[PDB]
């Protein structure tokens, strides 16, 4: 149970709560979204229609390292990913990211050792690189942790999400892919989402990361 | 989130919901006790004063195999124990087991190998032997699973509890010990209760079972 209220800007400053990140519904409860088919799986805003317009947009350069800071240690075992979408008409529009335009730029997978998965549950700041070749333009940047501590049953996986609003400058001519929709990216039946992390399947050879591969940009 | 509504009698019959097991407060929620100091940590009854009187008492013999069936798979990782107390004035008295009279008879313990804890989260029926040397008389039989999936913080451990009411016949001359009170047995600071199962401390040699040593009778 945690939120991602703070955008970490290119020079390493942790910005204010919900300044550049769309304030989420769980701003107080810290509870997860658990229905991957729901529209609110996209950015989980306090107000899906009003929150974007109350959120500022951060200017960055393609190639910059940026991040999020969680309100506590990211204490559930899971998979973490960061996905991006061009934001049309702009980063502060609620209609941004409603099409098949999302691509993955970063992930942190559990390790696999001795027939057991290995997790890091002590991280609070998550940082990563905005790809150098990413074209200039407005983008949504979505952090997602899939917490798997009770994921053995359908709808058991817990998703902790935040969407930052970006204005990306000094971009290249890359073509991000593969592309997915959110919701749409998951069914809930994926082997990395519906999973018993404590007693793994017989032919388990490593954590299968769900959704698109990381775009090499 | 599970309950232990069904007593498994000596012949292997899984008995009806709450017949010999005191109906618990989470009879619908399946939610856990989290305050080890609370009086209801004892048997977690729907009504601490009324439930015992509405619960039947199972006649068994010392040496018999008995147990509990949970209402689903016991799917959280943790530590399971079974404790007993002589029940005065009777097994159906709410006053039973209010003293320092509890002893451990059984456990299911997580394993430690290569720096990782190993759990079994697939069991639904828990069976065990009532020690052959146990003195004849009325007893409470308390099953407890300490779920550790979120136990890294104080009060994070989740306790799933059921108390069966027994009339033990054909007993022996054993003297059960060591003895504890419930509440009283735990403080919540035990290294087996206040614990990050995913990222274990430097000087961690193996899972330290909380509470008293198993009484081998
Ligand atoms: C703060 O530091 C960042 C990261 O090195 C730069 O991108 C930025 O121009 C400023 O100097
Ligand atoms: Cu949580
Ligand atoms: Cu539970």
């Amino acid at each position: 149970h945690y939120t991602f209220p703070d955008f970490i800007e290119p020079s390493g400053t942790v910005t204010g709560d919900w300044v550049y990140v769309r304030e989420t519904q769980n701003h107080y409860s810290n509870g997860p979204v658990t229905d991957v088919t729901s529209p609110e799986f996209r950015c989980y805003e306090l107000d899906l229609q009003n929150t974007a317009g109350q959120t500022q947009t951060a200017t960055v350069s393609a190639g910059d390292t940026v991040g999020f800071k969680a309100n506590s240690a990211i204490y559930h075992p899971g998979y973490l990913d960061v996905m991006m979408s061009p934001a049309s008409p702009a980063a502060n529009s609620p209609e941004a990211g409603t099409g098949q335009t999302w691509f993955k730029i970063y992930e942190e997978k559990p390790q696999f050792e001795n027939g057991q998965l290995v997790f890091d549950t002590t991280q609070q700041e998550v940082t990563f690189t905005i790809p150098k070749s990413l074209p200039s333009g407005q983008y949504l940047l979505r952090i997602e942790q899939i917490a798997l501590h009770v994921a053995s049953s359908y709808g058991g996986a817990q998703f902790y999400i935040g969407c930052a609003q970006l204005n990306v400058e000094n971009g290249g001519n890359g073509t991000p892919g593969p592309l997915v929709s959110i919701p749409g990216v998951y069914t809930g039946y994926e082997p990395g989402i519906l999973i018993n992390i404590y007693n793994l399947p017989k032919n388990f050879t490593g954590y299968p990361a769900p959704g698109p591969a990381v775009w090499q940009g």
